[PDB]
């Protein structure tokens, strides 16, 4: 009697939480005694790349930049037409053995921006500018490979450590500038935040005491203020509500200090339309974790606000005399509808509301239609966002989490079209996107041992080898985020049985530690 | 008629704040464009320094420490012994072009032990070990020096940046260990924190988010806990009160994130009776830049306290047979003395309460006495201890304060008996004890403009030339922490009138701006 279910979904909320978040995106336990260390290999390494760049090379990245990725490098920086000035006098200080750190601090902004470049500049674009020629010698690998492949990826990687070790000149321990915050918030665009989890959290950290270091509570002009300092105030804003995002973005174990938590929710411009939705998807996800239910009254308080917001996005039009225009219109419409996704979810999950499912079966496809819309359009570089990587993976899971249990053609189909698009999202999301292909495929064969096996009820629960399973990749995950045994390291340095023989021969062919990166 | 002095009292609260604080100990507005960056100068000479320790004189220093302070570096590291161990593999890899992260982890942990070594070693015992012979020269300040001046103190502080230097080798940024956490600790028994404060608040805030990384709430060893995991909380929540002491002790404007606001007064083990002491120094100047005033019965709550805090502590005894006693016992004395200076200062301001003054001369005199009592067992190395520093600072400005208004022969003689004892703590303190000999000397010569000139009712308030000199020396420190133009140069660039004759007089001869180090 499937009467259980009920308790199975809301399991899924924690399986969401630990594998398809903090698992497969935030973890990364590491042996320190096997870690090698120096500040010799990033000095030389970050000093080659910044070689491989030549003037021109660079400021075509500009172009690439003021007229495909306003949509994301704004909310911290601005118009780059200022910026230009920087990338020149960049070159011109570039010949220099006197080096300040108002210097240092300009150049690696201006290299976590080529970094975000890279990362987006259509793969054909990137090859009519460099060449793997100087480069696959350089590293080591054969010229077996080229642009279209992680070889691209292998810059986004790298230019973005020349803009850490770039930082690293200017000790910003010791001075800390919004510059630090900047470049951060455009690191942010990348997949930066989940390459380097352990990092990213400890420069965010760094951040939010930059950011307060500042001590601007009120970001409005207020009456009588210096034009000059008027204008601060309001790009500080815009590069606050900027922060609050990555920052709750990157929540979890590994990032313990919060920022964004000092901004209520909604339910209590174009640039904070961006927070104001993603307040509305922290106000959904926080449930994943948590003990407690969404009252309904809430879900419903969140659905009027997407509405109005939903309004709000298509009544800003869109004309496609710009990739910027195009791309903004993107992320809004993939926000809203992620959200969306994550509300109608949540509707099926803790009230199994009607037309619940219906809903969910909608905006998955809403979502597949918006990234599938992009190769339509050679505009594909607008699927290498963060945002997509994230929103597919959660709503492949649960398809493919709830197609193992409540059979439906209709879902079996969308699984689908998922699992395709899952295949096929661009390679610049490298380990990850193979991670959460071992994940889904993973999930399926979890759906086959339980058409073959048998359910029984003990009477008080139900048993079952998948169950087991389930249960079990979340306490080896959450496991594999308890810091205790590396205190215990760097302190004093001292140191139903059938199923049980089913899970554990799954458990060796699947084990979920492989989706750890 | 001197009947404007009560708010006369109650403005020094800010004074002390702002000048004797904020301004000699943590401020430092450093213009970037002016200052040298680069990971070249640290990495060259830190490796230098590194050559200079020989094996057997680096563990003379480890005895010095075990044999010394104990009272210092306990609370982060518990009995030495069991590093001994590490300073011996810490040569045996000195050998190696191939070196880890838990290896420069464990490197850093005993460069900052030996840093706060050389910074407590009397001057004396430290000849009879190293010799400025092979130093005066790399350097490059003639012979015409030696261990008597500042060339001890030119290892306190490189010793220091070997300590950081290292650090900045385990990319601690990217793997959070509690031995960070230990060798900040250790680095904060010194004037580090003062020498550095923008760099040791970015450090600090670092060991906030690793501490937390490890999501410890209770210390306590709860039940069926494997012995070695109930050891390492117990040990962590040592680290945690050393912690949030250090963290208290650093509050300011250039340090906005908090941990040891997680920790309750007490208004609502030896080593925990530290921040015993510590949360009741707190309890009393928070008041300082606050606007309210400590009820009369809360003052009596903390003098309650502090009672069997006294107590408590004479009632824990003391053998002259090792001097980590005798420090230990030092630390308890000055701590409360001073607690209880601070508790009838604010009863003498805030309410004139009967016996206020005999009571503030009485522990003003208790901690002369303290720190006079050192020079005489030939332990004088105890005075050393920044705490030291920071209690002279504020028992000499206000009773220096307290003398240009309210004349009185026992306390014009309490401030010769200051002034003196002021120019004779040992000289580890640098640049800061002329600062605060600067500070004094000036608050005198702010008595002869109180003397000479004529006060006047003006029927609302009172007017005087010293009276604004005070007011400006807040609003000048005040301004040189208000990062709004840092923010402004980081971003897009773009940028009663006798007395106004007598005060900007003063304000030539004597700046304030003068104690900024």
């Amino acid at each position: 009697s499937k009467e259980y279910l009920p308790d199975l979904l809301l399991f899924w909320q924690n399986y969401e939480y630990w594998i398809t978040n903090i698992g497969l995106y935030k973890t990364k336990q590491r042996d320190l005694t096997r870690t090698p260390a120096n500040l010799d290999t990033d000095t030389e390494e970050c000093m080659f790349w910044m070689n491989y760049l030549q003037k021109d090379q660079s400021f075509q990245l500009m172009n690439f930049a003021m007229e495909n990725l306003g949509a994301l490098y704004f909310g911290s920086i601005g118009d780059i037409s200022e910026l230009y000035l920087r990338v020149e006098q960049y070159w011109d200080r570039r010949a220099d053995k006197n080096h300040s750190v108002d210097g240092k601090y300009w150049d690696a902004l201006i290299w976590s921006v080529f970094t975000m470049c890279i990362y987006y500049m259509p793969v054909e674009k990137l090859a009519e500018i460099f060449s793997v020629y100087p480069l696959h010698e350089y590293l080591g690998s054969n010229k077996r490979l080229n642009w279209e492949d992680g070889m691209q990826l292998v810059m986004c990687q790298n230019f973005a450590r020349c803009s850490l070790f770039q930082l690293k000149q200017c000790d910003f321990m010791a001075h800390p500038d919004i510059r630090l915050v900047q470049a951060y918030l455009i690191l942010a665009t990348t997949t930066f935040p989940y390459d380097e989890p352990l990092l990213a959290n400890s420069l965010l950290t760094q951040c939010i005491h930059t950011f307060k270091n500042f001590h601007v509570d009120d970001f409005r002009p207020l009456l009588n203020d210096d034009p000059v300092e008027s204008i601060a105030k309001v790009t500080l804003g815009r590069i606050f509500y900027r922060l609050c995002g990555c920052d709750y973005l990157q929540s979890g174990p590994r990032k313990p200090i919060a920022l964004h938590t000092e901004v209520s929710s909604l339910l209590q411009s174009t640039e904070v339309l961006y927070w104001k939705i993603i307040s509305l998807d922290r106000d959904l996800d926080q449930y994943l974790n948590k003990s407690s239910k969404p009252p309904l009254k809430t879900l419903d308080a969140i659905r009027r606000e997407l509405d109005i917001f939903q309004y709000k996005v298509d009544s800003l039009e869109e004309d496609f005399r710009s990739n910027n225009s195009r791309f903004q219109k993107f992320i809004a419409l993939f926000q809203i509808s992620t959200v969306s996704w994550k509300l109608f979810k949540m509707y099926l999950i803790y009230y199994d509301t009607a037309d619940s499912l219906l809903k969910v079966i909608h905006y998955s496809k809403v979502i597949i239609s918006l990234i599938v819309n992009n190769f339509h359009a050679k505009s594909e570089f607008f699927n290498r966002h963060p945002m997509v990587m994230q929103t597919i993976t959660r709503v492949v899971s649960f398809i493919s989490f709830y197609q193992i249990f409540v059979e439906s053609a209709a879902v079996k189909q969308l699984l689908v079209d998922l699992t395709e698009l899952t295949a096929n999202l661009p390679t610049i999301f490298g380990s990850k996107l193979d991670k959460l292909v071992y994940l889904t495929e993973r999930l399926s064969k979890l759906k086959l041992l339980w058409d073959k096996v048998q359910l029984l009820d003990s009477g008080d629960s139900f048993y079952h080898p998948v169950f087991k399973i389930l249960q079990n990749d979340i306490k080896i995950i959450e496991l594999k985020n308890d810091e205790m045994f590396s205190l215990i390291k760097g302190l004093g340095s001292l140191v139903p049985s059938d199923f049980r023989t089913i899970v554990e021969e799954f458990q060796s062919e699947y084990n979920i530690s492989d989706i750890l990166s």
